[PDB]
């Protein structure tokens, strides 16, 4: 399939070459996985969503995103714009409030809560989370996203935004789970992006346009971008049968686009997602 004028990010990821703007992907489009955008929310009532979107839980008191970041989120991973795996179901879980800002307690009963809920929902061909969040390292926040992964989600986390090594954030930390840096569409590190030995992985995080809450859209960036273009990947890999959720981050950064990115500091690594379809 071809999907001409697509955001950049969606080209690059379908793409061994910076410049392009068309998105090329397997037609099956993450049929019949489910990815969790444990975030702000999402609103399900976007006509991008076409109803393969839902709220499952939240820790506040409306489900509802009032923010926009969550549903910005999940657009990438599976709006029928804007998302990688535009046949994805999209679960959404409200660990963030309306600000943006979480406590590391509910953030950790939200990512326990998916790896159990996860047997409530129908996803043959796996589960993904995205975790466009974090903090500053913490053991309990690092081995509750060991825990979601190890019960066989494929667990992306953003890095962080702090232009700084990420083995001081979680769960960005965590060796277990897929930690996610962000590049720009001239393939550059984005300037915000954390990065270190923890990274596992560079997708599109600077200047994405994507899904925002009453029904409209936006551009915005962060590592919180680029990991729903990963958790995005994943499902639509998983639904190609290619990988699994315990191999997923190993299986893209076996495929990446290698050494092709700018200002990677030294030790860590350069690979950028990529769904090496042939069209
Ligand atoms: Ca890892």
């Amino acid at each position: 399939a071809a999907q001409t004028n697509a955001p950049w990010g969606l080209a690059r990821i379908s793409s061994t070459s910076p410049g392009t703007s068309t998105y090329y992907y397997d037609e099956s489009a993450g049929q019949g996985s489910c990815v969790y955008v444990i975030d702000t929310g999402i609103e399900a009532s976007h006509p991008e969503f076409e109803g393969r979107a839902q709220m499952v839980k939240t820790y506040y008191y409306s489900s509802r995103d009032g923010n926009g970041h969550g549903t910005h989120c999940a657009g990438t991973v599976g709006s029928r714009t804007y998302g990688v795996a535009k046949k994805t179901q999209l679960f959404g879980v409200k660990v963030l409030d309306d600000n943006g800002s979480g406590q590391y307690s509910t953030i950790i009963a939200g990512m326990d809560f998916v790896a159990s809920d996860k047997n409530n929902r129908n996803c043959p061909k796996g589960v993904v989370a995205s975790l466009s969040l974090g903090g500053g390292y913490s053991s309990s926040v690092n081995s509750a996203a060991a825990r979601l992964q190890s019960s066989g989600v494929m667990v992306a986390v953003a890095a962080g935004n702090n232009n700084a090594d990420a083995r001081n954030y979680s769960p960005a930390s965590e060796p277990s789970v897929c930690t996610v840096g962000a590049s720009d569409r001239y393939d550059r590190r984005s300037s915000f992006s954390n990065y270190g030995s923890v990274l596992d992985i560079f997708g599109p995080g600077t200047s994405i346009l994507s899904t925002w809450i009453g029904g409209s859209t936006r551009s915005i960036s962060g590592t919180s971008m680029a990991t729903p273009h990963v958790a995005g990947l994943a499902a639509y890999l998983m639904t190609l049968g290619k990988t699994t959720a315990a191999s997923a981050c190993r299986y893209i950064a076996d495929t990446a686009n290698k050494g092709d990115l700018s200002n990677i500091p030294f030790g860590t690594v350069n690979l950028l997602a990529y769904n090496n379809y042939q069209a």
